[PDB]
DNA sequence: CTGCCTCGGGCAC
DNA sequence: GTGCCCGAGGCAG
């Protein structure tokens, strides 16, 4: 459980069928994070965030609850740049989605089929120690991204974890962080599981022949 | 425009900020896709799904809208537990979704800083020929991976498109697109060009290593 | 874009 | 599994 003084408010879930999910809680960090750089969301944009009735005057309600609790929201505050449909997320649920993609991808994608495949794709008997040499160099590059991308210590929900990686890249990080409201970095590395089984299935059916 | 004959219904994005998507349609044909195995979605997931009102007698609602257009879905099928918050989505706002992962995999992911960091932990003289040519040999598994996935000819929206792949692969590739809604393979694309980023921008920093000192 | 008032869906049963 | 009624947000404007 959170410090019920650093949750600002609970939102349901956007992505859940038939009340699957707990609403999540949304911190007071969090909402910090979405009113600062890069994004510095509005009061209608954090609204949407929240899932908040669209009520008159609703943007004066949220700046006043904020101005509360010490965040600093003005009235006259423009719209975000740049908004995809990860703005809309709360930090629980998109760190929750790209686990749903790591699952969907570990338990779903045809790694095996695709591994046949591609395989087939190079018969070339002369060609097969080049392909199992550039198959495991692929394995052992994208091993490396994915364990950099599991060492970001970018501030979610209530955490501020101390960082493991120098000041620099941790900043960068941080950047994909903010924009994605925490999908970006487990999503990509979701991703890569579908890329390391087709790896591993097609390794394992060249070593059979 | 979709033959409106051929649209169940229209459903509002679940991740649309201050309504700045139009409604998706959802055609007859996408509905036939989630009561068909592998999902075989029961009324009441279908109903989330299109977003209705849990009103008095809505499944039967939904039971006889669906009889009317040829589809039989039973009253007792059972309520799948296999759900992700995948399955929520119309299958419009699943490839918009991919499509934004796709954007901010190509304009916020730092390839160059990753790129920089990943060469540093490995900057020995000693390793540089053989880590180009594990770059190199990633860049070419890898294009070739998203080259396979971008031939799948899953139906999806009102498209029915004819196939380019093989049946067996084909098959496989639509196993995935509907346990994702349209998500999954583009979704895997968008991720693989955040790593096809980071290979380029890792073998540009070697190469200008000089200029760059 | 604002915000009313329809109707989606969290919740209790 | 059903479905009320609070309140999110679709849509009118
Ligand atoms: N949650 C994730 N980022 N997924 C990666 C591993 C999949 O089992
Ligand atoms: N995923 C499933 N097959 N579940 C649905 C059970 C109803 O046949």
């Amino acid at each position: 459980v959170v410090n019920p003084n650093e949750v600002f408010c609970s939102v349901p879930g956007r992505l859940s069928l038939l009340s699957s999910t707990s609403k999540y809680k949304v911190t007071v960090a969090e909402v910090q994070r979405r009113l600062s750089p890069p994004e510095c969301l509005n009061a209608s944009l954090l609204g949407g965030v929240l899932r908040r009735a669209k009520s008159k005057n609703g943007g004066r309600s949220l700046r006043e609850k904020l101005d509360k609790i010490g965040l600093n929201l003005p009235a006259g505050r423009r719209k975000a740049a740049n908004v995809t449909l990860l703005t809309s997320l709360v930090e629980g649920e998109a760190v929750h989605l790209a686990r749903d993609f790591g699952y969907v991808c570990e338990t779903e994608f045809p790694a095996k089929a695709v591994a046949e495949f591609l395989n087939r794709q190079h018969s070339d008997p002369n060609e097969q120690v080049t392909r199992k040499n550039m198959l495991l160099a692929t394995k052992q590059i994208c091993k490396e991204f994915t364990d950099l991308l599991a060492q970001d210590r970018s501030p979610l929900g209530n955490s501020r974890p101390n960082p493991i990686l120098e000041p620099g890249i941790q900043s960068c990080l941080t950047h994909f962080n903010l924009i994605s409201h925490g999908f970006g970095s487990p999503a990509v590395c979701a991703a890569v599981t579908a890329l390391q089984n087709y790896l591993t299935e097609a390794l394992k059916a060249m070593d059979k022949m």
